[PDB]
RNA sequence: GGGCCCGUAGCUCAGUCUGGCAGAGCGCCUGGCACCAGGUGGUCGAGGGUUCAAAUCCCUUCGGGCCCGCCA
Protein backbone atom coordinates (compact mmCIF):
# COMPACT_ATOMS: atom_id res chain seq x y z
CA UNK A 1 0.00 0.00 0.00
CA UNK A 2 1.88 2.88 1.24
CA UNK A 3 6.02 2.66 0.72
CA UNK A 4 8.01 1.63 3.20
CA UNK A 5 9.72 4.25 5.31
CA UNK A 6 13.28 3.80 6.69
CA UNK A 7 15.39 5.65 8.26
CA UNK A 8 18.14 4.88 10.97
CA UNK A 9 18.16 7.76 13.34
CA UNK A 10 21.59 8.24 16.16
CA UNK A 11 21.59 8.40 19.87
CA UNK A 12 18.00 7.70 20.54
CA UNK A 13 16.83 6.83 23.73
CA UNK A 14 13.66 4.46 23.95
CA UNK A 15 10.84 4.40 25.77
CA UNK A 16 8.93 1.33 26.39
CA UNK A 17 5.59 3.71 26.46
CA UNK A 18 6.26 4.07 22.19
CA UNK A 19 4.77 0.14 22.10
CA UNK A 20 2.02 0.66 23.85
CA UNK A 21 0.32 2.77 21.87
CA UNK A 22 -0.95 0.74 19.01
CA UNK A 23 0.95 2.23 16.41
CA UNK A 24 2.03 0.38 13.17
CA UNK A 25 5.71 0.91 13.48
CA UNK A 26 9.12 -1.38 13.85
CA UNK A 27 12.21 -0.27 15.52
CA UNK A 28 15.32 -1.71 15.16
CA UNK A 29 19.00 -1.97 17.19
CA UNK A 30 21.21 0.04 14.13
CA UNK A 31 24.08 -1.34 15.51
CA UNK A 32 23.08 -5.20 14.35
CA UNK A 33 21.42 -4.39 10.31
CA UNK A 34 23.80 -5.33 7.78
CA UNK A 35 22.35 -2.80 5.93
CA UNK A 36 19.18 -1.07 4.22
CA UNK A 37 18.57 -4.61 2.80
CA UNK A 38 18.43 -6.38 5.89
CA UNK A 39 15.62 -4.49 6.82
CA UNK A 40 14.35 -4.90 3.29
CA UNK A 41 14.92 -8.76 2.79
CA UNK A 42 12.74 -8.89 6.15
CA UNK A 43 9.91 -7.26 5.25
CA UNK A 44 9.86 -8.99 2.07
CA UNK A 45 9.50 -12.61 4.17
CA UNK A 46 7.48 -10.53 6.30
CA UNK A 47 5.21 -9.70 3.58
CA UNK A 48 5.11 -13.35 1.72
CA UNK A 49 6.57 -15.76 3.82
CA UNK A 50 4.36 -17.93 6.16
CA UNK A 51 3.60 -16.01 8.89
CA UNK A 52 5.53 -16.66 12.59
CA UNK A 53 3.75 -13.80 14.46
CA UNK A 54 0.63 -12.29 14.75
CA UNK A 55 1.55 -9.43 13.29
CA UNK A 56 3.04 -8.28 10.49
CA UNK A 57 5.51 -5.62 11.44
CA UNK A 58 6.43 -7.41 14.57
CA UNK A 59 6.68 -10.45 11.42
CA UNK A 60 9.54 -7.88 10.22
CA UNK A 61 11.44 -7.96 13.94
CA UNK A 62 11.05 -12.07 14.04
CA UNK A 63 12.55 -11.98 10.43
CA UNK A 64 15.25 -9.90 10.79
CA UNK A 65 16.79 -12.13 13.77
CA UNK A 66 17.06 -14.91 11.49
CA UNK A 67 15.24 -17.50 13.80
CA UNK A 68 11.95 -18.62 15.02
CA UNK A 69 11.92 -17.63 18.70
CA UNK A 70 9.74 -13.98 19.25
CA UNK A 71 11.63 -13.17 21.89
CA UNK A 72 15.36 -13.79 21.05
CA UNK A 73 14.37 -11.69 18.30
CA UNK A 74 13.65 -8.70 20.78
CA UNK A 75 16.75 -8.93 22.25
CA UNK A 76 19.13 -9.97 18.85
CA UNK A 77 17.47 -6.76 16.84
CA UNK A 78 15.38 -5.28 19.02
CA UNK A 79 16.29 -1.22 19.53
CA UNK A 80 18.52 -0.48 22.75
CA UNK A 81 18.50 3.08 23.96
CA UNK A 82 21.29 4.81 21.04
CA UNK A 83 21.11 3.76 17.65
CA UNK A 84 18.19 2.53 16.10
CA UNK A 85 16.58 1.92 12.74
CA UNK A 86 12.08 2.87 12.94
CA UNK A 87 10.18 1.44 9.74
CA UNK A 88 7.20 2.71 9.40
CA UNK A 89 4.48 2.77 6.26
CA UNK A 90 2.86 6.42 7.70
CA UNK A 91 5.11 9.28 8.05
CA UNK A 92 2.77 11.02 10.70
CA UNK A 93 3.90 7.51 12.70
CA UNK A 94 7.43 8.47 12.42
CA UNK A 95 7.20 11.84 13.82
CA UNK A 96 5.36 10.60 16.67
CA UNK A 97 7.72 7.92 17.79
CA UNK A 98 10.68 10.24 16.66
CA UNK A 99 9.42 12.61 19.47
CA UNK A 100 9.78 9.97 22.03
CA UNK A 101 13.06 8.95 21.36
CA UNK A 102 14.91 11.65 19.76
CA UNK A 103 17.73 11.53 18.47
CA UNK A 104 19.53 13.04 15.03
CA UNK A 105 18.62 11.12 12.22
CA UNK A 106 21.21 9.47 10.58
CA UNK A 107 20.94 6.84 7.62
CA UNK A 108 24.41 6.33 8.39
CA UNK A 109 24.08 4.54 11.57
CA UNK A 110 22.52 1.79 9.24
CA UNK A 111 25.92 1.08 7.52
CA UNK A 112 28.61 -1.44 8.25
CA UNK A 113 32.26 -0.78 9.52
CA UNK A 114 34.85 -3.47 11.39
CA UNK A 115 33.37 -3.44 14.67
CA UNK A 116 29.06 -4.06 13.75
CA UNK A 117 30.81 -6.68 11.30
CA UNK A 118 32.20 -8.53 13.92
CA UNK A 119 29.04 -8.01 16.41
CA UNK A 120 26.44 -8.84 13.68
CA UNK A 121 28.74 -12.33 12.55
CA UNK A 122 29.11 -13.28 16.03
CA UNK A 123 25.47 -12.33 16.92
CA UNK A 124 24.13 -13.89 13.48
CA UNK A 125 26.12 -17.32 14.13
CA UNK A 126 28.00 -16.25 10.82
CA UNK A 127 30.99 -18.56 11.28
CA UNK A 128 33.06 -18.92 8.50
CA UNK A 129 34.59 -16.32 5.19
CA UNK A 130 32.04 -14.56 2.85
CA UNK A 131 30.48 -11.63 2.68
CA UNK A 132 28.53 -10.12 5.87
CA UNK A 133 25.19 -8.92 4.62
CA UNK A 134 25.13 -11.77 2.00
CA UNK A 135 25.33 -14.62 4.69
CA UNK A 136 22.92 -12.30 6.16
CA UNK A 137 20.07 -12.50 4.21
CA UNK A 138 21.02 -16.14 3.64
CA UNK A 139 20.47 -17.02 7.27
CA UNK A 140 17.28 -15.14 7.14
CA UNK A 141 15.79 -16.78 4.11
CA UNK A 142 15.72 -20.25 5.71
CA UNK A 143 14.03 -19.51 9.18
CA UNK A 144 11.60 -21.79 7.15
CA UNK A 145 13.72 -24.60 8.17
C1' G B 1 13.30 -23.28 23.44
C1' G B 2 8.94 -27.30 23.79
C1' G B 3 5.68 -31.23 21.44
C1' C B 4 4.46 -35.07 17.27
C1' C B 5 5.10 -38.77 12.89
C1' C B 6 8.16 -41.48 9.38
C1' G B 7 12.83 -44.66 8.59
C1' U B 8 11.54 -52.44 7.79
C1' A B 9 13.30 -56.69 0.95
C1' G B 10 15.16 -53.17 -5.31
C1' C B 11 9.95 -49.79 -4.51
C1' U B 12 5.23 -48.73 -1.65
C1' C B 13 4.42 -49.88 3.30
C1' A B 14 2.06 -53.41 7.35
C1' G B 15 4.33 -55.15 11.91
C1' U B 16 5.89 -51.47 17.37
C1' C B 17 0.38 -50.55 21.55
C1' U B 18 0.35 -56.08 24.31
C1' G B 19 8.51 -58.41 23.22
C1' G B 20 7.86 -64.76 20.85
C1' C B 21 10.70 -68.06 13.50
C1' A B 22 11.08 -60.80 9.34
C1' G B 23 5.74 -59.92 6.66
C1' A B 24 2.37 -58.44 2.44
C1' G B 25 1.69 -56.03 -2.24
C1' C B 26 5.01 -54.58 -6.04
C1' G B 27 8.75 -55.67 -9.01
C1' C B 28 13.11 -59.08 -10.11
C1' C B 29 14.77 -64.74 -12.07
C1' U B 30 13.02 -69.30 -14.26
C1' G B 31 9.39 -72.14 -16.74
C1' G B 32 4.62 -72.49 -19.13
C1' C B 33 0.46 -70.67 -22.29
C1' A B 34 -1.19 -60.29 -21.13
C1' C B 35 -2.30 -64.39 -17.97
C1' C B 36 -0.89 -69.44 -15.07
C1' A B 37 2.66 -72.22 -11.89
C1' G B 38 7.43 -72.46 -9.29
C1' G B 39 11.48 -69.46 -7.48
C1' U B 40 13.54 -64.59 -5.62
C1' G B 41 13.72 -61.37 -1.74
C1' G B 42 16.41 -58.02 5.11
C1' U B 43 22.80 -54.07 8.29
C1' C B 44 14.54 -53.65 10.64
C1' G B 45 18.64 -45.89 9.99
C1' A B 46 23.01 -46.42 13.94
C1' G B 47 24.93 -47.41 19.11
C1' G B 48 23.95 -49.07 23.85
C1' G B 49 20.77 -50.96 27.59
C1' U B 50 16.71 -54.37 29.66
C1' U B 51 15.46 -59.80 28.56
C1' C B 52 15.94 -66.85 28.17
C1' A B 53 14.17 -63.88 23.71
C1' A B 54 13.90 -56.81 20.97
C1' A B 55 11.91 -54.16 14.32
C1' U B 56 8.73 -54.03 19.00
C1' C B 57 10.43 -51.67 25.53
C1' C B 58 14.22 -47.79 27.97
C1' C B 59 18.46 -44.34 27.16
C1' U B 60 21.35 -42.12 23.35
C1' U B 61 22.11 -40.62 18.38
C1' C B 62 21.90 -39.70 12.71
C1' G B 63 18.51 -38.65 8.52
C1' G B 64 13.42 -36.85 6.56
C1' G B 65 8.74 -34.39 7.52
C1' C B 66 4.99 -31.75 10.61
C1' C B 67 3.08 -28.76 14.89
C1' C B 68 3.56 -25.18 18.81
C1' G B 69 4.80 -21.49 22.22
C1' C B 70 6.68 -17.11 23.35
C1' C B 71 3.80 -10.98 20.22
C1' A B 72 9.08 -5.02 24.06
Amino acid sequence: MDPMIIRGIRGARINNEIFNLGLKFQILNADVVATKKHVLHAINQAKTKKPIAKSFWMEILVRASGQRQIHEAIKIIGAKDGNVCLICEDEETFRKIYELIGGEIDDSVLEINEDKERLIREIFKIRGFGNVVERVLEKIALIEL
